[PDB]
């Protein structure tokens, strides 16, 4: 191949290349515009080693102390119902909701697969809201806690606009910690230093940099922990205190046993105390660890008293309801309750066993932070540029491929070298006429009108030396352009002063007296079959100037009416009475009729269709003209466009 | 190929690659000499490690101090309109303005995206000075503290001349951060030597010096404040723990303690303080003419090795020639609504068209008759300039000529002659006109014409009558040649009608337009009608250094 072929082919193309990469290159602008951004936040802390303390930090322990404290087990989510409405939402310039929340507990429905509860908040206004878990509607307020149907819930500072919906989740801590420890990176960037660089991405530049500030300070806390902790009591005070809970927890477990030896609510407002009683016990450590390396005026402490307000109410709703159930399910809950209290603080202690170890054998004294977290303003995904580059590039490459199996695929004419290579002389090509009607009529001007023009000078020349005056055309499949050329040539043939007759022997498919305006009854059939005689037949064209013999109805027998005698009958006569015949007829490749035909015919034509037709159709067409006793005189290429990469050029344009 | 021919190609289009290199380096010249230069400064550290000292030098804590000494947060840029008003004013000279600002605060609009405030002062003198916010006008004047409408502003030694303005900013202090630290870097040089090089680029060449050195004060002053901590923690802890040997014993330990805590100096030293090179690092304005004149040159031979291998006309009538096409002539562009022949008798092309007339004047023997009908593939390659001047040139030598314009479409030749263009071709052929009525003669010519005539609806279809093959015998014997005009033969099928009748028949072929196909083509089509074509005439020709074929198109007198 050479150059010129695969430009001509590129510009010939051009409408579909352009259609492909104008699509790919949409398709990227649009997820590079609707895609949330990805901030990252980082920080710096001096260690006075490094791997053991990579390891530590992503350790499950301090991210999981780092979640309790930020409550990052509420999920709480814009909603918009499309999965683009958050994009354009932001493109809109729509300032996004938030709702902070304090408290959260869901009745754990806890199921094989959801063990992830959700619920669905509805803003009314500032003030109130509307809550539904499963369709059960439930009106709350800002400020007042909400105890109802296994549903705790306090909500403060709605920031939002009335009619937003947010997804509430409760999520396990478990996959909190999963989903925290997935964005976070430590990394020495020094490999011997004691210079630590923290690093966390996420979606909310503001609530990133106070995750990493938090478990900055979880670190520094921990590690100044072990200065104080070798003098500090709490070690002997655990060492003594977690023998008589374990006894209490045993004096627990032998006591349920002996009255061993399942209310639906009575078991949720157990698990509602066992949540509360677990919450004010972590938080007692707390507030007494923070007292210790905090103070009190500390808005961090100002929380801690807060929230155990909030617990101790929520402790008291509680009890209220326990109140009002009935005893007989109140003792097994009160059992229930000591033997979860137990197992809880007994945990509880063993990590402040286990965690007050944890501080005293540590090796690196000294932690400092260099650099409290800040978040960059830039997002640093997607990457817009990089995004539309390769939508770009795709877009350009499956074009490319996609014409290059088009181009390979192809296998119709194009022209009429191709035909000229076996050996068929090809008089005319004849172009594609943009304008039931003769065109040699209406339009006598077209472009097509003179190709016919110049086929009928070449005829005028070829049908000399014939054995007669007859010509027929023919093809080989259909929709070639036979009737259609025929047709005209007869008409273009007449306005010279020839008598002309036109005979359409398609008896299957043919619409000629459509076309001319008709008397269709004594057609050819009828002629054949020898109900009529030769002179009802013969018509005249009205806007033409040559007779015509219309096909008739449709005979049951087409092929074997054909080979009455009264055909040649008729041919012979018409002979002397007009200057040129002209016999459309069927397909050769379909049907026979063309070559029974033939055998009276003084010169046929084929009829090529430009990029239908293949090569070997119109030779194997040849062929069995030739077995059948026919010369074919040559082809006839129709329906041609322009093409670029042809690089042959026809005179298919207007002079005038 | 060969290197002539490339040779040929790179002269002939000389003046493509002249304009297209000319102007890739003319836009690396305006690039060079519009580009706000950078300079650079630098700083050498010692160190008494080294890994640890790069990323405490980086740290925000460290920039932040230096920004707040400074007052890095509020930018100031001088007004130039468009994005090369600053380079123009640095080329004419003129001397950029700055201003000292030492208390600034805006409003703080903080919408969702400009986080960042900024005004628009106008100097009106040494003294006072115009301020817009979006449009809101006050007037400040140096000295005076302003604090109006939620804007606080102190200005101070105004060094401009008036009318100019100034965008000034005051970015967050984390942007001003991030911006110092991408102009700044550390590095080693030595891999364990106590060596830093600290270098800091920007527009302004004292601002960095002043900001470079600030930065290392800030460290220094920073690490002697760490070993002076742990000896003040161990002087503070003998301190509190004093309650006489003993007393005398902590006494001296606390001198010690006083005199560790003094003498400062330690782990880093300042070895070079920050200077400027004079000379700006960016940009760089050789490579970047290098670079421009160098993709000037690649992309112009690119664009004319495309436009050599898309390239399809012909070129020489060795072309047309390998086909078994006799080229009986090649008329050259005449530079020169009048027959050349007559204008200009001394013209190349009359010599080339002289050069036709012998070759036909043997040509033409045992011809059928004396009948010449010039024809071609398509329009406008020359057959009526080639018909009409032959004609001409055949008249002048005393013979008889007749000149028939049987182009019924678009023919003009009685425009060309000077006309009466009653009773024309079409006259005549539709039995409307006799033969002797078409007949004009031509006034600067010698020979007669017939002209179209009117344009009538059936062109081709009148051609067919017998009047026309009357005509021409009828003419045939009261002149010596008659030379006929026709349409081109791709397009429609006139010339394949008259050239029946015609004894010969010629095809012009335009230089570069028609291809080697479209004349195949039309030899083909002429073939198949019955007609003979004899050769072809190339037309149009002009010089090509890449030819290598070469005419006799060139004076001679
Ligand atoms: N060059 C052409 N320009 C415009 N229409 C054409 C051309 N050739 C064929 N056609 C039209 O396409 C249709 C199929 O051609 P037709 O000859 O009638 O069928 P068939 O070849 O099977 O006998 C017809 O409507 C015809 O008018
Ligand atoms: N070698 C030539 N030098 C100068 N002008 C030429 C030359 N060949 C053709 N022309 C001019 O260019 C125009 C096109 O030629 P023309 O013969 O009129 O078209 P057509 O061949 O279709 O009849 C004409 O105006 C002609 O005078
Ligand atoms: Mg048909
Ligand atoms: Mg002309």
């Amino acid at each position: 191949i050479d150059l010129g072929r695969v430009i001509g082919e590129l510009i010939d193309h051009r409408k579909l290349i352009i259609s492909i990469t104008s699509v790919f290159t949409l398709f990227a602008i649009l997820y590079a515009l609707l895609a949330t951004p990805i901030y990252e936040t980082d920080a710096l802390i001096q260690i006075e080693q490094s791997a053991p303390e990579t390891a530590l930090l992503q350790s499950r322990m301090i991210l999981g102390k780092t979640i309790d404290d930020l409550n990052l087990q509420i999920q709480i989510e814009q909603k918009y119902f499309p999965v683009i409405g958050r994009g354009l939402a932001r493109l809109m310039g729509e300032k996004p909701g938030n709702i902070d929340i304090t408290r959260l507990y869901l009745p754990d429905s806890d199921d094989i697969s959801n063990n992830t509860p959700s619920i669905i908040l509805t803003v009314k206004d500032k003030e109130n809201y509307s809550i539904n878990s499963d369709g059960i509607q439930l009106n709350g307020v800002v400020g007042t806690l909400l105890n109802e149907k296994g549903i705790s819930l306090l909500v403060n500072e709605i920031d939002a606009k009335p009619g937003d919906q947010f997804v509430i989740t409760q999520l396990p801590r478990l996959k909190a910690i999963s989903d925290l420890l997935k964005s976070f990176s430590v990394a020495d960037l020094g490999k011997d230093t004691g210079m630590l660089t923290l690093t966390l991405t996420g979606d909310n530049p503001k609530r990133i940099s106070h995750i990493l500030d938090s478990i900055s300070q979880n670190y520094l806390a921990q590690n100044i922990a072990r200065q104080a902790a070798q003098d500090a009591k709490s070690l002997e005070f655990l060492n003594q205190q977690l023998p008589k809970v374990r006894a209490e927890l045993d004096s627990a477990e032998d006591k349920l046993n002996a009255y061993r030896k399942l209310n639906m609510e009575a078991k949720s407002v157990l698990d509602q105390i066992v949540n509360v009683d677990n919450q004010l016990n972590e938080l007692t450590f707390r507030e007494a660890e923070v007292s210790q390396l905090y103070t009190k005026e500390h808005p961090t402490y100002k929380a801690l008293m807060e929230k155990r307000q909030t617990l101790q109410e929520e402790k008291s709703k509680l009890n209220k309801r326990v109140s009002s159930m009935p005893s007989t399910q109140q003792e097994v809950l009160r059992l229930s309750r000591d033997v979860e209290s137990g197992r809880a603080v007994y945990l509880q202690l063993l990590n402040r066993q286990q965690e007050l170890n944890i501080a005293k054998s540590s090796a690196i004294g000294n932690v400092r932070i260099i650099d409290n977290a800040v978040t960059d303003p830039n997002p640093v995904r997607p990457k817009k540029t990089i995004i539309i580059v390769i939508g770009v590039v795709l877009g350009l490459i499956v074009s490319v491929v996609l014409v290059l199996f088009q181009v390979f695929l192809r296998r119709g004419i194009e022209s009429p070298e191709q035909l000229e290579e076996i050996g068929i002389n090809v008089y005319a090509s004849i172009p594609i006429s943009e304008w039931d009607t003769l065109l040699a009529v209406g339009n006598p001007a077209d472009l097509a009108v003179e190709a016919i023009r110049g086929l009928r000078t070449s005829l005028h020349f070829a049908m000399m030396e014939a054995k007669n005056n007859v010509l027929m055309i023919s093809g080989a499949s259909p929709s070639a352009g036979m009737t259609f050329i025929s047709s005209n040539l007869a008409a273009t043939i007449a306005i010279t002063g020839k008598k002309v007759l036109f005979i359409d022997a398609d008896l299957r498919k043919g619409y000629a007296h459509k076309m001319f305006g008709h008397k269709n009854d004594k057609g050819l059939s009828e002629f054949l079959s020898g109900q009529a005689a030769a002179e009802m037949i013969i018509d005249k064209v009205e806007g033409g100037g040559f007779d015509y013999i219309g096909r008739g109805q449709i005979p049951p027998n087409p092929a074997e009416l054909l080979m009455h005698p009264r055909f040649e009958q008729l041919l012979n006569w018409a002979s002397q009475n007009y200057d040129l015949i002209i016999i459309d007829t069927p397909p050769i490749l379909a049907v026979t009729d063309a070559a029974i035909i033939g055998r009276y015919a003084g010169t046929c034509l084929l009829v090529a269709r430009f990029e239908k037709n293949t090569v070997k159709e119109i030779d194997v067409s040849m062929k069995r003209f030739e077995q059948s006793g026919v010369v074919v005189k040559g082809c006839i290429l129709n329906g041609v466009v322009k093409k670029a990469s042809s690089y042959y050029r026809y005179g298919h344009y207007h002079y005038g």
